[PDB]
């Protein structure tokens, strides 16, 4: 079964400006972790704001399950889908709050779960004020890394059957990172999974890496099969970060 599929995706953000995604064909199996991987502006972005919505093609479409976007309920749409952000916990709320966020009505068994998951929990835990404590420095005063398992827990809460992982932006500390990756496995197990890298080493255990360039899908397969290929923009990538 597929949980997320493009077909012949063509997408502009204004009706003149310049064509984003040309022709975007894509099937992702359900339980699948997809890297997605390019030079800036490949279109990565772009391509999961389609996945929720939040735009809508002028050729082509997407489907999650098998239910055209176009036609699904965009409140079911919502909640199919968990985005882990970059920089986006507010800090003038309670961690709590920001895990919620999506929901506020819900409960602090789910919360708990996710901030597990996130491995979150057990930092928030040893706070003076636990799950109540304001994000922002005049209360404990939290770090990136932390703010970003938070932001990892945000997108679990609701338990959705997609998860999408935002390209990091900032560099995280070794603590925050160490407990991610080791925590991956369980933040990704029973989800179809979407991370747009910024570092390729990043995505090279996902299931298949999707390669962009100018908002075309240029290579697709797993990282043994895309170094493989002779001059394939992956290996040149691979190359451009290595040491
Ligand atoms: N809300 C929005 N409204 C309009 N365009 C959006 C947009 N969000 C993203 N874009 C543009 O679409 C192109 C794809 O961006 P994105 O999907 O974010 O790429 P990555 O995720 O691969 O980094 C980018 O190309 C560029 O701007 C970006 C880009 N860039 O990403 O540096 C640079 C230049 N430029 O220097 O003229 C032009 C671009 N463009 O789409 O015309």
């Amino acid at each position: 079964h597929h949980d997320i599929t493009f077909r012949n995706i063509r997408f502009r953000y204004k009706p003149d400006s310049p064509v984003i995604l040309d022709n975007i064909n894509l099937s992702i199996k359900q339980g699948e972790v997809i890297g997605i991987v390019g030079r800036a502006g490949s279109g990565k972005s772009t391509l999961t704001k389609l996945i929720q919505r939040f735009y809508i093609p002028e050729n082509g479409q997407v489907l999650i399950d098998g239910h055209d976007l176009a036609l699904a309920d965009p409140n079911w749409l919502r909640r199919q889908v968990g985005v882990v952000l970059q920089d986006n916990v507010l800090l003038n709320r309670s961690i709590i709050d920001n895990i919620s966020l999506a929901n506020p009505g819900m409960s602090v068994e789910k919360v708990i779960y996710a901030a597990k998951l996130a491995g979150a929990h057990d930092f928030i835990s040893e706070l003076r004020e636990g799950y109540n404590t304001i994000v922002g420095e005049q209360g404990a005063g939290l770090s990136g890394g932390q703010r970003q398992r938070i932001a990892i827990a945000r997108a679990l809460v609701n338990n959705p059957k997609i998860l999408i992982f935002d390209e990091a932006t900032s560099a995280l500390d070794y603590e925050s990172e160490h407990v991610i990756m080791r925590n991956m496995h369980k933040i990704c197990k029973g989800r179809t999974v979407i991370i747009i890298a910024h570092r390729l080493s990043t995505v090279k255990n996902a299931d298949r890496i999707i390669v962009m360039e100018k908002g075309k899908i240029v290579e697709q397969g797993k990282h043994k099969e895309l170094l493989s290929e002779p001059e394939s923009l992956y290996s040149y990538l691979y190359q451009l970060q290595s040491d």
